């Protein structure tokens, strides 16, 4: 690592976004129009790190007045449909580049999700896709440009995960989902931010600043994959990568109204992203696609699976991606854990699916209870951070400030003896068996296992900054390591979705909550989103699932 | 735990053997004949768990010339062939239990290899089997008996793994494994010796004493499922579950001339089964069966599988138990790792068993070299005993001395500090991403991947006690958790066996393996097994190149 003054870091890491800003602007190619409405858009940039600008209320109906027809059309377009376009070449690779390269960079200032832009590259990657048109015609995602998490290693660049003592960590490969990406005819041209430590659900950095909602832009894009789920929120890219051990890829997904998958363990290669705690294994991340379209989150997982991934990365298990042929479902609803209770808009959009599942005659719709929540936090506040978070402060002898979020996530973590580590091991197994028995309890008489679970993503739409003290809706599924899908339900609704009334707090953790959520007002058009759990492998049967859920 | 002196405890777990042992004798109702040729055998059974006895020479030969014909008529013959009879009714549970019983009695007293019979709860599960002989009939092992290591829970024992201070752990259930076949007709009629710490390739421990080979009493029966190894390599029991975490299912079962199986992990359920390191995940054991039958084994895997084990444990994938299609295959023989040179044998069983898949037009045979085999003592000699041996260690508290091999095993273990391990783990995730890249440099230009490789599972034949001094052979193969099939070739001849003239051993260690070797005849009627290797999740390959291998 690094051991020079921050503030000097933080110039270094501005300068290489700004001069990958420059080139994307040349790349993007604004005719005078926008570059004068691109000049005046409200920025969630600042002039340093530590000052987070002044964004525009609703950045994502800046981002669609600002843009021209010209790009519209094509980053608007489902990616799909957008890859017709491009196998039968109504449009060009270089073409598709040049409007999401437009469109990340007016989501960039909008919600300040880009941390270094790809275009040099990214230009060398679409040319050649259309000379070699003919020989990767057929290849299942070809001339779609994505984005990745800053984390996720690209050729001959730093992976910092934002602390900005590894600024000078160079990697001269790719993640191997990069890779095989890549030889299935896509490519990466533009790294999102991520958050200090990764272990907050926001995003803010000494690397970047503070990274905004795209629907409300008081509010967090939430983390730590908060670039990726703002700016596919925004639809500035057809898909991203994330990483998910807390909540990391759901809860961006869940506040930006789009769709993100935390998949099964042991499906794609994430050992190689770069995090803090390289080596620890109690606890795994894993990745997963995030999408404006569920389509291409299907198409992803699809892809990446059928490349035969555990012949390059040997964690992995040879399971193929395949649809399910269930015609019957049964599902659970998980209206709350009984420790913070969700907010109006997550509740009507429970009662929402609930009675959209009940009209369609395939499905048996359960109430779901919840299992010993409280030994997620207990179980993940000591395997989370099992070297008493020795590790991460070291990045700090930079100078780099220890932000609030944070300090919440490594307060009371024990630097574990071995014997600490096999006492919180055997009790991570012992839940996930426990919880295992309970889900499999509401198997019916005749032998029907429940399919999936529907339950929040947090206790509330996207939070106020600095206020998401509460991680047991997603954090519950890393402990199990089941797969969870978020997907979109609804928006606030100001009449709908007042303040209860009469409410009793169940604790002085959910008594915060209450009072976070003062007036619907103060998370105008924030997206309510759910998401579906399903057992260990089922991922499938949750697209599946969601599908039906959006028609 | 107990702290009470070792020389009583000793005596306890001799009483409960003894005790089981008179009712088994009463179960098997010998015959005046058998019970005077019984009384008569040699023993390898001391008067305590210090004194070794004087094994007969070739422990099989007595065993099947003291049998009578009711016993081995149905005792020799292929479980699978057996089951047709329970199932046709031409033979009772009852009557399959008594014989089995009466021949482990005998394989106790020649080789040492029960811990415990079970013969009252085998009664009963025998006697409710016939009684519900038209319900069950269907079940896919009804009727058939089989054998447990000790460390594995049954319900109302003591679960040791041989030390002695652990006689009062007494568990009130079963393993998943265990009930999963109870459930699929078979029920466990006896508990098999395991050596002191599991850590070492041989089988010895002071709560049994010594346990020895099958077909020369001179030598061991391999560890650490040596009774599971003994009582199978004298066809004693129509199969057992063992474990292997270095080599403890196929060290045995390549000793005594049958087949184990190392299934890859996250296949079938082993956590519940009892060893040192409790909590310790770094490196995991497996489980999988050891018998006589390879098609004993396949069905056992077929079996447990199809029971949808992974809605008990979460830790297992979702991937059935299928026989390959494959119609061409391609197949690398390891003729050594150039650090210890296998003896005649081994490498006269290398000779043949190329030969023959060349004779079949439909193998492609190449020669497969290592890969860094010295990395795989370096990574496990840190991983295996993480508290650098404390937990073992508090074992010996009751006084019970520290046998010579496990001295081997804990010798240099460090007590990791949380940033050791991570180094380490992270060595082990590289040596294995390395050592998948070689496997699969192996492909051929039509893009054929090996299928699987052929190698030794130890330098020798079943070993001189105390010379289990190299477990490359068996533990590269935990340390990448490949599944490994041990399979029988040959067995050792005078004549073609002779040692190598002029001889330049590769090292100290070399020459060591080679001392050991004096002349064949140290090794009479020892036989001389191989094993097939595959990647992760292939063990089916294995199991259909076998069958290929013993037509």
């Amino acid at each position: 690592m690094l051991t020079d003054n921050w503030k000097e870091l933080a110039g270094k890491a501005q300068s290489t976004f700004q001069k990958s800003l420059k080139q994307a602007i040349e790349l993007a190619d604004f005719d005078e129009g926008l570059a004068k409405r691109y000049g005046a858009l409200p920025s969630a940039i600042g002039a340093n790190v530590e000052d987070f600008g002044s964004p525009a209320q609703f950045p994502l109906e800046e981002y669609l007045k600002a843009l021209p027809k010209k790009v519209l059309d094509i980053t608007e377009k489902d990616p799909v449909e957008l890859l017709k376009d491009l196998k039968s070449r109504k449009v060009t690779c270089v073409e598709v580049l040049k409007a999401y390269t437009a469109a990340s960079i007016v989501a960039s200032k909008l919600t300040n999700c880009v941390q270094e832009f790809l275009p040099i590259e990214a230009l060398q990657y679409a040319q050649k896709l259309d000379a070699d048109y003919e020989t990767k015609k057929h290849l299942p995602l070809y001339g779609l440009p994505f984005s990745i998490k800053e984390m996720i290693p690209f050729v001959g660049r730093s992976v910092t995960h934002g602390s900005l003592c590894y600024l000078d960590r160079i990697v001269d490969y790719n993640a191997d989902i990069v890779n095989i990406l890549i030889a299935n005819g896509a490519y990466p041209f533009v790294r999102t931010t991520n958050p200090q430590s990764l272990m907050m659900l926001e995003c803010v950095s000494f690397s970047h600043g503070r990274t905004v909602n795209a629907y409300n832009g008081m509010l967090t894009s939430g983390g730590s994959s908060g670039g990726e789920g703002a700016l596919n929120g925004m639809r500035a890219s057809p898909f991203g990568l994330g990483s998910d051990i807390g909540g990391s890829i759901r809860c961006p997904a869940a506040f930006n109204g789009i769709y993100g998958l935390r998949s099964t363990l042991g499906r794609i290669p994430t050992a190689d992203y770069f995090s803090c705690n390289r080596g620890s294994e109690s606890i795994l991340s894993v990745t997963g696609p995030l999408s404006r379209s569920l389509d291409t989150v299907n198409l992803v997982m699809k892809t990446v699976i059928e490349a035969k991934p555990w012949l390059i990365d040997p964690t992995l298990v040879p399971l193929d991606w395949k649809r399910p042929e269930n015609k019957k479902f049964r599902v659970g609803i998980y209206v709350s854990d009984h420790i913070v209770n969700p907010s109006p808009p997550i509740n009507r959009a429970l009662s929402m699916v609930t009675e959209k599942l009940k009209s369609l005659g395939n499905f048996e719709v359960v109430t779901f209870e919840p299992y010993k929540p409280e030994k997620v936090t207990e179980i993940l506040g000591k395997l989370y951070f099992e070297d008493g978070a020795r590790d991460f402060r070291a990045t700090l002898q930079t100078g780099e400030p220890l932000l609030e979020q944070t300090r919440w996530a490594i307060e009371g973590a024990e630097d574990l003896d071995m014997h600490d580590q096999w006492y919180w091991n055997l009790q991570k197994q012992a839940y996930r068996k426990e919880f295992l028995k309970h889900w499999c309890s509401y198997t019916d008489n005749d032998g029907n296992v429940l399919d999936a679970v529907i339950a929040p993503v947090f206790p509330n739409v996207a939070a106020k900054h600095e206020t998401t003290k509460y991680w047991t809706y997603t954090s519950q599924w890393n402990l199990l390591d089941y797969p969870v899908l978020a997907f979109p339900v609804t928006k606030v609704d100001e009449s709908l979705d007042q303040p209860y009334k009469n409410y009793k707090p169940l604790n002085d953790l959910d008594k915060y909550f209450y009072e976070q959520y003062d007036s619907p007002s103060s998370f105008k058009n924030a997206p309510a989103n759910l998401c579906l759990v399903g057992l260990r492998f089922t991922d499938e049967k949750l697209v599946e699932i969601a599908n039906i859920l959006r028609n």
